[PDB]
DNA sequence: GACCACGGCGCC
DNA sequence: AGGGCGCCGTGGTC
C-alpha cells in the first residue's frame, strides 16, 4: 500500500495495537487505517482516534470500547470477525480468521488496517447469496457490536468494602474447616491438590473410589463423588464445605474487588461476540456471568453488586426460555399447551423430586429442578439421574420416559434436526444460524453420540440466544431515550440501572420488548424485579 | 514472569 | 450418554 499521511478518508478500515487484550485497561500504542490502496499511519495513536467516524474493522468493538473509555463517541461498524463467526463459529480468532480468509494477523496497526480491509473483501464474497446469515449480520450482530460496546465502557457498581470484609470473614471459616479436615486426616496436606487429597481420601483413608478422570483416569474426587461418600466419613462434608468457601473467596471475593476501573469506579467486564459454537455471548476479564447465586455465601456475593446512588437496577429474565424456544421449533402440541395455561415445567419437577405440593415449591428447590429438566431434555442418562436424585435407577428411568412420553413431537424434532445435520455436515437456528458438526457419521458410538447432543442442542441454545440479541438491539436505544442504562447480559437475563423516579416505566417498557421480540408459537414470558442489588431486583 | 493441561466448579 | 461458557489452583514447563 502507498504510506499516506493521516487522517484516512471515510470509510477507511481500522488497525490497532493494544498493550493488553481488554480495551477498559488497555494502552494504544499504534492506530492505523487502509482505503483505496493506502495506509495511514496515525503519529499519535489517542490524538487520532478524534478523527475516526467509525471504527471498522477486526476487533471494531474494542477500539469502541476504548474509545467510550476516553470520551469519544466511536461506534463500530464492520467487522470481518462477525462475517466469518456467522460463516463458521469455530471462527473465533483474528489469528485463525486471517489464516483462513487470507492474510497473517501481526503485531503492527498499518498490517491489521490493511489485512482488516482485504478480509472484509473476502469474507463479504463469501456471504454473498447467503441471505439469512446477511440478515443476522445486518440486523442482529453489526448493531449489536456498539450496544456491547457502550454496556463494556458502563461497568457495574461494586460495594468493594462489603467484599474486603467478607474476605476476612471467610479466611476465619475456611481456617477452621481446614483443622478439621487435617485433624481428621491425621496430617496436614495440600487441601487444594485434587492429587494429594486423592491419595488421602482412597490410599490413606479407606474409602472407595467411584469414578475417574477424564484426561489422565485419576481417581476422581469431584463434588459429585463427595456427595456419594458424604456418610462413609466424617471428613468428606468438610471437604465440601472447604470447597465452597474457597471456590467463591479464589473466584469472586478476593479478585473482584482488584479490578475497580479507577476512573469510573466501576467493574467492567468484556462481552465477547464471537466466542461460543451456539451463538451465544460469553463474558471475560472478569467473567459476569457466572456469579453466584445458589449458596447463602454465593447470594451474599451478589448482594455487593449495586445500584448508583439515586439508580435502581432492574432485572429481567426469560421464564423456562429454552422450553418455549423447543415449544416453537418442534411444534409440540402438548409443551405449547403447557405455557398457554401458565404451567410452570421447573416447578412440577421440583414438586415431584421433593415430593410436596407445587405451592411448596421453593425458590432454590425450584432452581434445583433446572439442571433436572435441561438435563433429561439435552440427553442425560438414567444412570446419572439416578445419582442425582437419590433414587432407585427404574425410578430415574421412568422420568425419562414419562418425560418424553408428554411432549411426543420433541423426539421427532430431535431426529430430523440430527438426519439434516449428517447430510449438509450442520445444524441452525430458527433465523439460519450456523454451527459445523462433522462427528455426526463418526463410527465410534460414544463421539457419534456426543457429536449428537452438541448438535440438537445448538438448535435451541442458538434460537434463544438469537432473540435475546435482537431484544438487546431493539431495548437499547429506547433506554438511551429513557436515560437508562443496560448493564449485563446473562444469557436470557438483562440487567439495568434506572434513575429512581424513571425504573418502574424503564422495567414495564423493557420488559414489553423482550416479551414482544419476535413473536413465536407460545409467548416468551419475562419475570422482572427491582431492587438496590442485583440479588434483590431478583426476589 | 508467561504459558500449558487438567480437574474441578461457578453461572446460564 | 445433558449442552454452552470462563476462572481457579496445582503441577508443571520454559
Ligand atoms: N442447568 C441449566 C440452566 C440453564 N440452561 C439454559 C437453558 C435455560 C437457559 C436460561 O437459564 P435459566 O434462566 O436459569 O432457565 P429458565 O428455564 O429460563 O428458568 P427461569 O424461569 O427461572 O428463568 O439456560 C441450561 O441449559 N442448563
Ligand atoms: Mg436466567
Ligand atoms: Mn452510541
Ligand atoms: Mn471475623
Ligand atoms: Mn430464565
Ligand atoms: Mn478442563
Ligand atoms: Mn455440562
Amino acid at each position: 500500500l502507498e504510506e499516506a499521511p493521516w487522517p484516512p478518508p471515510e470509510g477507511a478500515f481500522v488497525g490497532f495495537v493494544l498493550s493488553r487484550k481488554e480495551p477498559m485497561w488497555a494502552d494504544l500504542l499504534a492506530l492505523a487505517a487502509a482505503r483505496g490502496g493506502r495506509v495511514h499511519r496515525a503519529p499519535e495513536p489517542y490524538k487520532a482516534l478524534r478523527d475516526l467516524k467509525e471504527a471498522r474493522g477486526l476487533l471494531a468493538k474494542d477500539l469502541s470500547v476504548l474509545a467510550l473509555r476516553e470520551g469519544l463517541g466511536l461506534p463500530p461498524g464492520d467487522d470481518p470477525m462477525l462475517l466469518a463467526y456467522l460463516l463458521d463459529p469455530s471462527n473465533t480468532t483474528p489469528e485463525g480468521v486471517a489464516r483462513r480468509y487470507g492474510g497473517e494477523w501481526t503485531e503492527e496497526a498499518g498490517e491489521r488496517a490493511a489485512l482488516s480491509e482485504r478480509l472484509f473483501a473476502n469474507l463479504w464474497g463469501r456471504l454473498e447469496g447467503e441471505e439469512r446469515l446477511l440478515w443476522l449480520y445486518r440486523e442482529v450482530e453489526r448493531p449489536l457490536s456498539a450496544v456491547l460496546a457502550h454496556m463494556e465502557a458502563t461497568g457495574v457498581r461494586l460495594d468493594v468494602a462489603y467484599l474486603r470484609a467478607l474476605s476476612l470473614e471467610v479466611a476465619e471459616e475456611i481456617a477452621r474447616l481446614e483443622a478439621e479436615v487435617f485433624r481428621l486426616a491425621g496430617h496436614p496436606f495440600n487441601l487444594n491438590s485434587r492429587d494429594q487429597l486423592e491419595r488421602v481420601l482412597f490410599d490413606e483413608l479407606g474409602l472407595p473410589a467411584i469414578g475417574k478422570t477424564e484426561k489422565t483416569g485419576k481417581r476422581s474426587t469431584s463434588a459429585a463423588v463427595l456427595e456419594a461418600l458424604r456418610e462413609a466419613h466424617p471428613i468428606v462434608e468438610k471437604i465440601l464445605q472447604y470447597r465452597e468457601l474457597t471456590k467463591l473467596k479464589s473466584t469472586y471475593i478476593d479478585p473482584l474487588p482488584d479490578l475497580i476501573h479507577p476512573r469510573t469506579g466501576r467493574l467492567h467486564t468484556r462481552f465477547n461476540q464471537t466466542a461460543t459454537a451456539t451463538g451465544r455471548l460469553s463474558s471475560s476479564d472478569p467473567n459476569l456471568q457466572n456469579i453466584p447465586v445458589r449458596t447463602p455465601l454465593g447470594q451474599r456475593i451478589r448482594r455487593a453488586f449495586i445500584a448508583e446512588e439515586g439508580w435502581l437496577l432492574v432485572a429481567l429474565d426469560y421464564s423456562q426460555k429454552e422450553l418455549r424456544v423447543l415449544a416453537h421449533l418442534s411444534g409440540d402440541e402438548n409443551l405449547i399447551r403447557v405455557f398457554q395455561e401458565g404451567r410452570d415445567i421447573h416447578t412440577e419437577t421440583a414438586s415431584w423430586m421433593f415430593g410436596v405440593p407445587r405451592e411448596a415449591v421453593d425458590p432454590l428447590m425450584r432452581r434445583a429442578a433446572k439442571t433436572i429438566n435441561f438435563g433429561v431434555l439435552y440427553g442425560m442418562s438414567a444412570h446419572r439421574l439416578s445419582q442425582e436424585l437419590a433414587i432407585p435407577y427404574e425410578e430415574a428411568q421412568a422420568f425419562i420416559e414419562r418425560y418424553f412420553q408428554s411432549f411426543p413431537k420433541v423426539r421427532a424434532w430431535i431426529e430430523k434436526t440430527l438426519e439434516e445435520g449428517r447430510r449438509r455436515g450442520y445444524v441452525e437456528t430458527l433465523f439460519g444460524r450456523r454451527r459445523y458438526v462433522p462427528d455426526l457419521e463418526a463410527r465410534v458410538k460414544s463421539v457419534r453420540e456426543a457429536a449428537e447432543r452438541k448438535a440438537f442442542n445448538m438448535p435451541v441454545q442458538g434460537t434463544a440466544a438469537d432473540l435475546m440479541k435482537l431484544a438487546m438491539v431493539k431495548l437499547f436505544p429506547r433506554l438511551e431515550e429513557m436515560g437508562a442504562r443496560m448493564l449485563l447480559q446473562v444469557h436470557d437475563e438483562l440487567v439495568l440501572e434506572a434513575p429512581k423516579e424513571r425504573a418502574e416505566a424503564v422495567a414495564r417498557l423493557a420488559k414489553e420488548v423482550m416479551e414482544g421480540v419476535y413473536p413465536l408459537a407460545v409467548p416468551l414470558e419475562v419475570e422482572v424485579g427491582i431492587g438496590e442489588d442485583w440479588l434483590s431486583a431478583k426476589e
